């Protein structure tokens, strides 16, 4: 049944598990640090990938000149 080599990035010990939290902890404490509405922050916390997480706070970010 062997067919994958050893290491590869499907899957190791470490996986994005711990790090939605991080980044939806460090993307949430920014909105709370400005004082936005907590309808953003809310929507983070159904961000489904960290790409998710950082390009969300990109557009909510931009469109405040």
């Amino acid at each position: 049944m062997k067919a994958i080599f050893v290491l590869n990035a499907q899957h190791d010990e470490a996986v994005d598990a711990n790090s939605l939290a991080e980044a939806k902890v460090l993307a949430n404490r920014e909105l709370d640090k400005y004082g936005v509405s907590d309808y953003y922050k809310n929507l983070i916390n159904n961000a489904k990938t960290v790409e998710g997480v950082k390009a969300l706070i990109d557009e909510i970010l931009a469109a405040l000149p």
